[PDB]
This record gives C-alpha cells, sequence and structure tokens, in this order.
C-alpha cells in the first residue's frame, strides 16, 4: 500500500497562509498520516506580492514539531521553489543555504505575470493558449534547472481563468506533455499529483492521463500532496488521488531526506 502522506502544503511561513504549523501536525495524526513534509513558498522577485520564508524560523518550529511527535509521526522539512530561469543562482543560492529535506519545483509566473485568476496572463487570451504558454514554461524549467526533487502541479493553469470550463486536456497539450514527462524520468524526478482540484473530476482524467504516460515513458516516482493552506483538508480528494495512483500501477510515493530519496 502507499504510505499515507502529504507532501506539499503550506502554513503561516507561507506568505499566503496564516495556519499554525501545529495544526497541520495534529490533524496528519488524526487521520493516520505517517510522514508529511512542509513546503512553504519562496518566489524570488515575485510580482506584486512578496514571497520570503524566514528561515531561523521556519526551521526552529519544524525541529521543535519533530521532537515533539517523534514516536506518532514523521516530520520533513521542505519547500515549494517558484522557479524563473532569470533568478537560477538566486534561487540556487537559497536552496543550499539550509538542510532541506524535500523541494518542489513550480511555476507560478512567466514574465513576471503571475498565472493566477485576474492577472494579465489570462486577458483576451483563450484557455488553449494559456496551457500551451504555461506548459512551455514547466518545460524550460525541467530543462534547464535541476536542483529539485519533485515537479509541482503541471494542472496549476487549470486552477484559474474567465473560462466556465477551466480544465485542462491531456490530448490537447500531448506533445509538450510528453517533452516534460520523458525529461522528468530522464533526470529521475519525482511528478507531484497534487489534489487541489481534484473534487472535479475533469482533473482525475488529467492526472490519470499523465500517470500512465509517465510510466510508459520511464517514469518512476509519485509525489502526492494538497496544496492545502490550512489544516483541515478534503479527504476525499486525496483518495481519490491514492486511488488513481494505484490503478496507474504506481506501488510506492517517494519521500525525501536531505534532498535524497529514501530507499
Ligand atoms: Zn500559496
Ligand atoms: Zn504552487
Ligand atoms: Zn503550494
Amino acid at each position: 500500500s502507499l504510505k499515507k502522506l502529504d507532501y506539499h502544503f503550506h502554513s503561516h511561513f507561507s506568505a499566503d497562509s496564516e495556519e499554525l504549523p501545529r495544526k497541520h501536525v495534529t490533524e496528519a495524526i488524526a487521520h493516520g498520516l505517517e510522514e508529511i513534509c512542509f513546503t512553504e513558498h519562496r518566489d524570488f522577485y515575485f510580482p506584486g506580492m512578496d514571497f520570503s520564508l524566514n528561515l531561523p524560523e521556519y526551521f526552529q518550529e519544524i525541529n521543535q514539531l519533530q521532537a515533539e511527535f517523534k514516536d506518532k509521526i514523521k516530520i520533513k522539512i521542505g519547500l515549494e521553489m517558484g522557479i524563473d530561469l532569470r533568478f537560477k543562482s538566486e534561487i540556487n543560492q537559497f536552496i543550499d543555504s539550509a538542510p532541506f529535506d524535500f523541494v518542489i519545483a513550480s511555476v507560478h509566473e512567466i514574465g513576471d505575470i503571475e498565472v493566477y485568476d485576474g492577472t494579465e496572463f489570462y486577458l483576451q487570451k483563450t484557455k488553449e493558449e494559456a496551457q500551451r504558454e504555461y506548459l512551455l514554461a514547466c518545460l524550460d524549467v525541467v530543462q534547464n534547472f535541476e536542483n529539485y526533487n519533485s515537479f509541482g502541479h503541471l494542472d496549476y493553469v487549470a486552477r484559474y481563468g474567465p473560462y466556465t470550463d477551466k480544465s485542462i486536456k491531456f490530448a490537447e497539450n500531448r506533445e509538450i506533455l510528453f517533452e516534460i514527462l520523458r525529461a522528468l524520468a530522464s533526470k529521475e524526478k519525482a511528478l507531484e499529483i497534487n489534489t487541489r482540484l481534484f473534487d472535479d473530476p475533469k482533473t482525475e482524467q488529467f492526472y490519470s492521463d499523465l500517470l500512465i504516460n509517465f510510466k510508459r515513458l520511464g517514469g518512476k516516482f509519485i509525489t502526492l500532496g494538497t496544496d492545502s493552506h490550512i489544516a483541515k483538508r478534503d479527504w476525499l480528494s486525496i483518495h481519490k488521488a491514492r486511488t488513481l495512483i494505484k490503478k496507474a500501477g504506481f506501488h510506492e510515493l517517494a519521500t525525501f531526506s536531505g534532498m535524497k530519496i529514501d530507499k
């Protein structure tokens, strides 16, 4: 069976969450999770809003929780790193500055335009064009950046936009997704299954296709996370994602210590 875990979530150390770190831990324990990894935001030069991370306070707090809850759950100290290749040196210096257990590489902005509801990003742009641009940026990251463990939310672009149906389809993006998935597999990176939109069957379909094609292209490593910014989680969405990962033929989820996969 897949280990019960959450490898993508945010607490008050992230600029867009107010959650108490301890509440994530107690919720995790209450739902039988064996392991969790905090993955707070750092995004360099993010447009319109600071996404900085106080490393001394973050590490001190999670280290305290690790000790407090040692007998009950395994806690890892990770990072969701927004990638922009213009800032590669700053990004690598940041990752290498503290003993992170796990790093997610994510695309949150492209060309100083945030990928979010209401921004320039979706304005006078078809959904298909927004998807094309988003995935091109993801490929750019996978081809040119190495200092991470798992690739975050490939469906991020489907969270937003003026469209009534914001869903992303694998087939409409096949060529670029094959390139991304083949490169992740070749470089021994994990694919994140992100449950944020899993209450929508169209999200399940997209990730089903991602999983099947990743495996066909040599993919081995899968991480699972909620992107929850509060402790209270949608547990049905987590169950759906786990069921899907199993159906696709993956028998384990990847966990990391000091940015090295646990074996
Ligand atoms: Zn956030
Ligand atoms: Zn993200
Ligand atoms: Zn996140």
